């Protein structure tokens, strides 16, 4: 028997927890137990690795020994990039930004998460599907989608089909995406460049029939955005929160961007060359704030990691929450230094197998870049145009993590004024 967690006697052992504060059940975990420690997920064991050698075997596995497949039921009821184009993005996500703030005016007031959850919607539809398709969507798509996100919790490792309410608004707003892009497809018939929906709807079946149908073509978009979308609009609100929160940094940020738009270049050519600054402020801002707090693996067979036995069929996790700050790779852990990023300390380049908020490994993001890039185009157009301050205690902002997918908590309320 491999050490279990202290607590867990509730009905589904340690599941209850893990849907009120999973990152203090995690850290409690390593806490009691090091590198190799499990918990209980109602039917299910947890492995949770952590430290750079724990982590090293976790990443460096292959689909033959540790599967993503199965690992994330919560999923199924849901769904049903190149440099050479990386430039064309930024200039789409400057134009996303711009149009989301062309009725901000001199002065108001914007919630973080409802702000960057609509752009995120539109920089990554816009980007991944079309422009043309981006500009039949409005704020009622973000609406579905934040629903889709909300319907994760981690009951669904009890089963996905629970009769709770978040299922059912999950489910209802899968429906009702369906039914927008019906609306979409339909409008394109009656009113006459193309992206990849005029690609899907062109498809014939053996028969003669259109092969893909609204269903099967909404699945695919909501699969499409749904790596970057919770991810890329919980660290634009993180990193506006934290640059909030140390003025210093704020105020270098600012500094440097002015200097470097100083020669006439474009958002487009800027996003994709060094912002040395913010990017260390990002950097800083995926440690503390990972947008994914565990990730998840099916064992396909036996391994030993440090003494301890993992059998097959076992859940095996690692968790960014708790690794990127373990005291022994990150001096003063819970401090926000992005001066740990500069040549050097380069704790995230010094850490390979610790400072994870993108993964490693075989399982690289490959999607950091494009990430990385929509940050650096996002705050290139919002910091120099308007100014923020924060309308609420700085330590009140916080993430609610009763849900798989961590989203911002309300409020998050933040005030702008032009420069
Ligand atoms: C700030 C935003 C993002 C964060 C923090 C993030 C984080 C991660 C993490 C932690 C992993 C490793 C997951 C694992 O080992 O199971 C990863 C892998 C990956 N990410 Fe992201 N990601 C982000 C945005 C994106 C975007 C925009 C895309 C889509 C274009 C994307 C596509 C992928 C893919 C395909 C993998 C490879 C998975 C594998 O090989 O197992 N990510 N990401
Ligand atoms: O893995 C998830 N999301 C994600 C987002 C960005 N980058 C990597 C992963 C997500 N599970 S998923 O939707 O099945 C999924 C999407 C894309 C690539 C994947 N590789 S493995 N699973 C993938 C998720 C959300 C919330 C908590 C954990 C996992």
């Amino acid at each position: 028997a491999l050490p279990r967690v202290s607590g867990g006697h509730d009905e589904h052992g340690h599941l209850e927890e893990f849907r009120t504060d999973p990152i203090g059940l995690m850290q409690r975990v390593r806490d009691e137990l090091g590198d190799v420690g499990t918990f209980q997920l109602a039917g299910k064991q947890v492995v949770l690795l952590s430290g750079s050698h724990a982590n090293e075997f976790f990443f460096r596995a292959g689909d033959d020994d540790l599967d993503q497949a199965k690992a994330y039921p919560f999923m199924t009821p849901i769904f049903g990039l190149r440099g050479e184009q990386m430039k064309g993005h930024a200039a789409t996500i400057e134009d996303q930004v711009r149009r989301m703030i062309a009725d901000w005016g001199e002065a108001g007031e914007i919630d973080l998460l409802d702000f960057f959850a609509e752009l995120t919607i539109y920089t990554s539809s816009a980007c991944l599907i079309g422009k043309k398709f981006r500009d039949q969507l409005d704020g009622r798509f973000a609406k579905l989608y934040h629903e889709l996100e909300r319907g994760t919790d981690p009951l669904a490792y009890v089963d996905p089909y629970l009769p709770i309410e978040s299922f059912r608004r999950r489910d209802e707003a899968r429906n009702g995406l369906v039914a927008l892009v019906a609306d979409i497809m339909n409008g394109r018939i009656a009113n006459p460049d193309r992206d990849m929906l005029d690609v899907l709807i062109a498809v014939k079946a053996e028969t003669g029939t259109p092969r893909f149908s609204a269903d099967e073509i909404t699945g695919m978009f909501i699969s499409m955005m749904f790596a970057g979308h919770h991810t890329s609009s919980g660290t634009a609100s993180w990193t506006l929160i934290e640059l909030m929160r140390h003025r210093d940094a704020y105020a270098a940020v600012i500094d440097e961007l002015d200097e470097l738009y100083g020669d006439g270049r474009s958002v487009s050519f800027h996003a994709l060359r060094q912002i040395p600054q913010l990017e260390n402020v990002l950097k800083e801002t995926l440690r503390l704030h990972p947008p994914l707090i565990i990730l998840m693996r099916v064992a396909k067979g036996e391994f030993e990691v440090q003494g301890h036995r993992i059998h097959e069929g076992d859940l095996v996790a690692a968790s960014p929450a708790i690794s990127n700050r373990i005291p022994e790779d990150f001096p003063d852990p819970h401090d926000f230094v992005p001066a740990r990023y500069e040549q050097p300390r380069q704790e995230d380049l010094l850490n390979r197998w610790t400072w994870i908020p993108f993964g490693a490994g075989r399982h690289r993001c490959v999607g950091a870049a494009f990430a990385i890039m929509q940050i650096k185009a996002i705050f290139s157009v919002l910091l120099r145009e308007y100014e923020f301050e924060m309308a609420q205690p700085p330590e009140s902002y916080r993430n609610d993590h009763s849900k798989m997918v961590v989203q911002l908590a309300q409020p998050a309320a933040v005030r702008y004024r032009r420069r």
